[PDB]
């Protein structure tokens, strides 16, 4: 019967119910329990799930626990302190919505600050590190999808297009927020708050609003609008420096 | 302003010159050279982008080339031979939209029948791997989406829910694929293709009629219509045995 409406109160208890298993279970190899995701930043709404990370001394450990009681959803991840910190510090294209973890970190236990040098970490990765995303994210993404929409503008299928459309709005937003090295608060609001940042792509916002209305069934505004937004993410790339190589045949 | 028109000639002739260049550079190294996708299955669209792998004898071979010339996008997998067969052995929620690169395989160069032997292998999966990948679908992204769509019904935004639902229905087009065991061909077709299949949960073409026509605007209908498909999710796992414990609040 999908999940339940909670509180907040009710979630701390569940939160703290893990907490004294996993220091049960895993004793003195526990580093540190935190909360992350929405119940972290005390935004949880009454349907949220629940999202916690632990750091452990044990070393190579990479493993998690997720699973529902039908009434509400867990997620605990375990992870070694350099396994962590590894990924706290590596920017792939979905940076801006998955590192929102790192600014979220709600502390339960830590037995020698590791949570505070978890955030340290995350937020201070190198500028380089954000730039060679953003032209991985050009290449590997955005010129990929270019060739999905105008594959469907000359042979279709126009029933890819909402999807598509979804996913390229999706795809800009994390351009835009690698762009400005922030993270977005939720998945929910990644498109609200993609709108309102500075030194938007032009096209951008007019295609976002295709995807925040969910009018998405006139097929030609659409191929228009994503043009429109391809065209102009090559001049926000020159106007910023994200210059990608297109000069050889072949790399390697 | 690519990607450009290409014809099947003209990728060909790109993919024998990635052929011969990776053969100067790692020569007895290379195992077999396959070319995948769309231009794998010789479907390939005006505008489709060109996928290649190749199978390495070094034993910790895992690296990538994917790059533009600003015409054209080209992707080339690394692999050992036992971390290429490990992973198409492996079952994850996506398993449906990434490995039918392994049913698409044209081999170029193979040394020992090592493309036969990939294929094989993805063929070949137990059939329990497929049933936990449905359990944990079920749980990690099903579950976690109903959460979602769920606030937004109490506290928003409705700006999230055209894009909530897109997802939702691509995880159901991942819970079909499990469950025959079948790979859609293309991003562009996962959607059509799964509504064709059989012992779909009673909700999900309805649902997905939503996303496939764009008219992604009745934030009513559209939760409407995801409550039925998670009503039917819940009366397909019973008929079918992906059924999970949820017994325990806390199963470790
Ligand atoms: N290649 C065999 C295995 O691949 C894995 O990686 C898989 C996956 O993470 C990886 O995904 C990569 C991304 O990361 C990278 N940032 C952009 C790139 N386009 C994408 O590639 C994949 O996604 C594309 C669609 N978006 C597809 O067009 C493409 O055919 C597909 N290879 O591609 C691999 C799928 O083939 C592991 N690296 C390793 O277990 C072994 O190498
Ligand atoms: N935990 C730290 C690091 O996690 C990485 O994996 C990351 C990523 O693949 C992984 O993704 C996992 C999946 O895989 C797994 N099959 C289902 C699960 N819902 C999902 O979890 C993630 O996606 C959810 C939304 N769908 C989010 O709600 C959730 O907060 C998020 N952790 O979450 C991890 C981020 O926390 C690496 N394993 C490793 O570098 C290190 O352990
Ligand atoms: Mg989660």
């Amino acid at each position: 019967n999908g999940p339940i409406i909670m509180t907040r109160e009710e979630r701390m208890k569940i939160v703290h119910e893990i907490k004294e298993r996993i220091l049960d279970k895993y004793g003195d190899d526990v580093k540190a329990i935190g909360v992350y995701g929405s119940l972290g930043r005390q935004t949880d709404g009454p349907y949220s799930d629940i999202d916690m990370m632990c750091v452990m001394s044990t070393e190579e450990a990479e493993f998690s626990h997720e699973w529902t009681t039908g009434e509400w959803k867990v997620e605990v991840n375990f992870d070694s302190e350099e396994i962590l910190l590894d990924y706290a510090s590596q920017v792939e294209s979905d940076w801006p919505l998955t590192h929102g973890q790192f600014f979220s970190i709600l502390p339960i236990y830590d037995s020698g600050g590791y949570l505070e040098k978890v955030y340290q970490t995350a937020k201070s990765v190198e500028a380089q590190k954000f730039h060679d995303a953003i032209c991985a994210l050009i290449v590997e993404e955005l010129f990929e999808y270019a060739g999905k929409w105008r594959n469907i503008r000359v042979q279709g299928p126009t029933t890819f297009l909402p999807s598509l459309t979804v996913q390229v709005a999706m795809a800009g937003a994390m351009l835009i927020g690698l762009h400005h090295r922030i993270c977005y608060t939720t998945s929910a609001s990644v498109l609200t708050e993609a709108v309102k940042q500075s030194d938007l792509p032009s096209g951008y916002d007019h295609l976002c609003q295709f995807v925040m209305s969910g009018q998405l069934s006139d097929s030609e505004k659409l191929l228009e609008s994503l043009e429109n937004f391809w065209n102009g993410i090559q001049e926000w790339t020159e106007r910023h420096g994200y210059i990608v190589d297109v000069s050889k045949r072949i790399p390697f």
